[PDB]
């Protein structure tokens, strides 16, 4: 996957019309955006397909699925029927779990992204002492596309080092939860950034910032 | 806590619309209470559970496994409560802070969570069921008052049971086709959740009828 500049914004704005006036206030830096339930439970599914004819960008849909066997399958291809290009998918509830998640991609030319440890300061209750673990079995699996902690680069970089290189991993918590963009950048291949960009005065310069501020990573 | 009729809550999973208001509304006469997840939402639309409400007596149970940052945490359950659903179902392995995120909505909109602890598919066993104890014990601590445990472990939903006191309310889905027994499962849960037993039947009406009648001396 080709993220340019190696940055997706996390468009978690609940109304269109503010969801695609930022998007579009930022499409000359991003082609790839991650969307999310804010977004899709306040204006529908229909929104993907929008944000593909209005950008042309990629789209992450983040569900963090994290269902039976059977509800992850109905998920996936609900999801991937409204023109997702990839589904963000939870480690935790085991490999039958994901599995579902893997054959639904495969039939409708998709990918999946294995979420292991999760940013927020209550990953660490449970989460974090699994995460190892969750990665490897994303390896056994056959995964190639991981989700790490932008606010924990330990973590982060003990992630990298378990899926290897060749593997692809995105990384939120950068800015508003407090992490650093270059750091983050010496281990995920894309870092995600939400508040930063879509709640600054000027998202176009927000998002010009934080470029300018990893220009050597690009 | 919610008097759910029969002690039976229909897992809606179908993803067709008119399908979906066919077989609930074929089995209204047995069941007032409907879980819509994800398959049916994000086939159809928030304002499905708009038209279950129009359409059917029925309280909604929006089975999203909330499992995000606190931040969006929040979101999720305003656009949810926002749509007419009367609780939401959130996971616990994220840990409180995105439990609490879920119940402070839940508070100021006057609408309840239930939190997910073990969960009945094989894979539970992996991650889940060796935090789950944990899980519920952090759920009483933060005053969680509804919970949804695994039909198909009789002796791991006992030990919630356990763990979250008799006042707590208990529901419990993995019964019929993941292979939960019905009265069985009632010994521990104050409702059991059934999906395909029963929508995908011939005679969805009869299938629910079939199950009350098997639990018929444990109905209040
Ligand atoms: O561990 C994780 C996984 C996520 O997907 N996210 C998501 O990444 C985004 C981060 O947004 P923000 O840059 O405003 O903090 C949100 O959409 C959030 O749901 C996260 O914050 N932490
Ligand atoms: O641990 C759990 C938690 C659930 O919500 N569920 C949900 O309960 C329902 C079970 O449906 P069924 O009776 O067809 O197996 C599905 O909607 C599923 O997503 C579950 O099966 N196991």
């Amino acid at each position: 996957m080709d993220v340019m500049n190696r940055l997706i914004l996390a468009m978690d704005l609940m109304n269109r019309d503010d969801a695609l006036r930022v998007t579009g206030e930022v499409r000359e830096y991003i082609d790839t955006v991650k969307i999310g339930y804010p977004l899709v439970l306040s204006e529908g599914m229909d929104i993907i397909a929008e944000f593909r004819k209005r950008f042309g960008c990629r789209i992450i849909a983040d569900f963090k699925v994290a269902d039976i066997p059977e509800t992850n399958e109905k998920i996936c291809r609900a999801t991937f029927k409204a023109g997702a290009d990839a589904i963000i998918v939870h480690g935790f509830p085991g490999a039958d779990s994901v599995r579902a998640c893997l054959n639904v991609a495969e039939e409708m030319g998709r990918e999946v992204f294995l979420l292991t440890e999760m940013s927020h300061p209550g990953a660490e209750m449970f989460i974090q002492g699994a995460a190892d673990e969750i990665a490897r079995m994303g390896v056994d699996l056959g995964v190639k596309n991981y989700v790490g902690p932008s606010t924990r680069p330990e973590r982060l970089s003990r992630l990298r080092e378990i899926i290897g290189q060749d593997s692809f991993l995105i990384s939120p918590g950068v800015g508003a939860q407090g992490g650093d963009p270059g750091e983050t950048l010496r281990f995920a291949d894309a870092i995600i950034v939400g508040r930063s960009i879509f709640l600054a005065d000027n998202p176009a310069a927000a998002a010009a910032g934080i470029i300018e501020s990893i220009k050597d990573l690009l």
